[PDB]
């Protein structure tokens, strides 16, 4: 029985409850319905909805955490948006600002004074407080050696804070009367009084809501400037790159189940009809106006423009940002039982063949290099960015998605020899993608359709990702298994048209179209064989021909063969001569890469540099183990790797790839988006 439900919204107070029923009537005259409740607290409202006792409730980031925590583990279904300038606002950046001419960054701040707005409030407490806890700054493991209050003393020497139930070394530079000071109500805080701290010099370090140094006084600028977590420091409007946190913007949670989208539809509709534009008696976002503190941001935040949707996958750990998460993880959510301080490197293993590979190391790395194995190679991307994982060595495409998520290359591979590594003379390496056409052949990029094709596998950059990539920009939709009359592409569907060329099994079980050892048309040469025996074209490397031609591949087929029988097929028709890989290649394909996070970079390279020669190719302990080798199969690290040098500092995946590469990789996956790739992406436009 098809879609048609009732959405029971969760409340907090009676006045907000009353406005709830006041929509009833419409929910009624409309398809999806409602049933409003009321809970004295939001924790109750959360445990309520959780136990299917209710549908959903819109929350803040400070709560959205708690809401996402177990056993609740509630999902963020849709955020709220606002009117500023930058873009289509969906957050509120958490920064920090001090006076110009500062002789420190943060690694030595274990003594200077400070200044907050109040305790347990974001930007002020929580955030910098948590960021510092997780950045080890404040030697702290649990309140019983240094409470959130205690620890302050053995970190600070001054803090202007309204929290005085226990500690004093966090109650100093607050201006005013001798009995009205450390009170949350003292005008020496909020966003201006604490901003008055650096202004009236009463406190050295002070971090508040961003862009307040604009609301306050656009004029006098550089007397104050923002300070980054990565050594750097910058000007007034330099927050979108030098802000402590990606402080979110009120979202809408819910459990994780079938009864979900209806929650999206009973609202989006409760918007398009009865929204800010509604010509009725309701303003679903609260018209910008003042009111009674009892009735503020009711049902939904009053200072909102509209509500934007949030991806299926999207969790707390993700929606609110890493920063905020890392910050608040430093708290009493757990001191260090399910979240230790293992500063040392670890790796996203992807396979039992890989985990243990990583494990094969973990003994001979005495902690210097840890492990966490995975199932889908895409688990890597989320884990690292989740802080759970540290690094990863992946293929071309995965690098794209990653970079969109915020992760980037830090130390790429080398496929020639270390005898061209530790230097900055000729950085990248030449491996090209070519459209191998036959000598007397018919084919060409202009009559390439309806041709029998030969791909290595359903996924290798040169042997697949690129063809389909270029192809996309002239395919209608990604009906790749609906272009060539047929072909072989080991890994494509069972009885598909794309496996038709696959000569499958060598004998025994009819393993056709397998990206397995058991395949005959597997790999570059396999797919080349394909061109020779069946196909009208084969997608492979620049020097894939040379490898066999010249009397090199001494097989039942190649024996004779001269590349004087193969030709390059250029995207413009030009039947280029094999030897011109440069002037007739499909794509200049990059080498793999260790994509990681913007905060552990230069030092992660180090870790790999330490172990580099320790367990590297020309390495010393070659009698113990290595790194690239693994049963003689590419495990995380391809086996055809010698150097793995520290790349260029301050680059980007877009740069790492190349326009002619990014361009097509970006616009290929456009043709068919995906979860991870979708979540990271909507977060790009925050
Ligand atoms: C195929 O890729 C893109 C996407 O279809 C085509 O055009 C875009 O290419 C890049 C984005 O992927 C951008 O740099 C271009 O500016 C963009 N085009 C426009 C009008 O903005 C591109 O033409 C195709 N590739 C080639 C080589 O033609």
């Amino acid at each position: 029985a098809p879609p048609k439900s009732v959405i029971r919204w969760c409340t907090i107070s009676s006045p907000e409850e009353k406005k709830c029923n006041n929509l009833r009537d419409l929910t009624q005259q409309e398809r999806i319905s409602l049933t409003c409740v009321q809970k004295a607290t939001y924790l109750d409202c959360i445990k309520a909805i959780a136990n299917n006792e209710a549908d959903a409730i819109s929350l803040d980031g400070g709560q959205a955490f708690e809401a996402g925590l177990a056993p609740y583990k509630l999902k963020p279904i849709a955020a709220e948006v606002y009117e500023h300038t930058e873009g289509s606002t969906t957050s509120y950046y958490a920064v920090a600002v001090v006076k110009k001419g500062t002789e420190f960054t943060v690694n030595d701040l274990q003594g200077k004074t400070s200044c907050h707005t109040g305790l347990g409030r974001s930007a002020g407490w929580n955030i910098p407080i948590g960021t510092l806890l997780h950045r080890g700054a404040i030697e702290w493991e649990g309140i019983e050696s240094g409470s959130v209050e205690q620890a302050v003393a053995k970190f600070f020497s001054a803090s202007c804070v309204p929290g005085a139930t226990i500690e004093q070394k966090l109650c100093r530079q607050c201006k005013g009367d001798p009995k009205t000071k450390c009170a949350r109500n003292a005008p020496y805080s909020g966003y201006s009084g604490a901003f008055h701290c650096l202004k009236d010099g009463k406190g050295d370090v002070a971090f508040v809501k961003h862009t307040t140094v604009n609301e306050n006084a656009p004029d006098q600028k550089d007397e104050y400037e923002l300070l980054c977590l990565d050594g750097s420091r910058q000007p007034v409007d330099n927050y979108k790159t030098c802000n402590w946190a990606r402080v979110a913007a009120h979202a809408v949670v819910a459990r994780d189940d079938n009864k979900v989208e209806d929650i999206w539809s009973f609202l989006s509709k409760a918007q398009s009809d009865f929204g800010v534009d509604t010509k009725s008696d309701f303003h679903l976002f609260g018209p910008p106006g003042k009111k009674d503190p009892v009735l503020k941001d009711l049902l939904f935040k009053d200072s909102a423009i509209m509500l934007k949707r949030v991806p299926s996958l999207m969790d707390s750990q993700l929606y609110l940002g890493f920063e905020y998460y890392s910050a608040i993880q430093s708290m009493r959510k757990d001191q260090l039982t399910p979240s230790p301080r293992e500063n040392r490197i670890q790796w996203c293993a992807v396979g039992k063949d890989e985990k243990s590979k990583c494990d094969r190391w973990s003994v001979v790395s005495n902690g210097d290099v840890e492990c966490t194995v995975v199932d889908e190679t895409k688990d890597c991307i989320i884990k690292i960015m989740k802080g759970e994982a540290d690094a990863v060595a992946l293929d071309g495409g995965l690098v794209y998605t990653a970079g969109v998520c915020g992760l980037v290359p830090v130390m790429a591979e080398r496929y020639d020899d270390e005898s061209q590594c530790s230097k900055t003379d000729e950085r990248p390496a030449s491996y090209f993608a070519v459209a191998v056409a036959r000598k007397d052949s018919n084919v060409n990029w202009n009559n390439l359709k309806g041709k029998k094709s030969c791909h290595t596998a359903v996924g290798r950059t040169a042997g697949w990702v690129i063809p389909m990539g270029l192809i996309h920009n002239r395919t209608g939709t990604c009906n790749f298994d609906e272009y060539f009359s047929e072909g072989c592409a080991p890994g494509s569907p069972p009885n598909s048209r794309l496996c038709q060329l696959c000569q499958g099994s060598g004998g025994i079980p009819p393993e056709k179209c397998v990206a397995s050892s058991h395949e005959k048309y597997f790999g570059y040469t396999g797919a080349l064989r394909c061109l020779v025996e069946k196909g009208d074209v084969a997608f492979i490397q620049h020097s894939t021909v040379e490898e066999n031609t010249g009397g090199k591949n001494k097989a039942d087929w190649a024996k004779n063969l001269q590349m004087d029988d193969f030709e390059l097929l250029c995207t413009d028709g030009r039947r280029a001569n094999v030897m011109d890989y440069r002037e007739c290649n499909l794509a200049e394909v990059p080498t793999h890469a260790v994509v990681v996070r913007p905060e552990k970079a230069n030092k992660i390279r180090d870790l790999l540099e330490r172990q580099e020669k320790r367990f590297g190719v020309n390495g010393s302990e070659k009698s113990k183990f290595m790194m690239f080798e693994s049963q003689n199969k590419d495990l995380l690290f391809k086996d055809l790797t010698k150097c793995l040098f520290k790349v260029r500092e301050g680059t980007t995946y877009k740069e790492f790839l190349g326009d002619k590469f990014y361009t097509v990789i970006s616009s290929l996956k456009t043709c068919n988006p995906s979860d991870i790739l979708q979540m990271c992406s909507f977060l790009e436009g925050k």
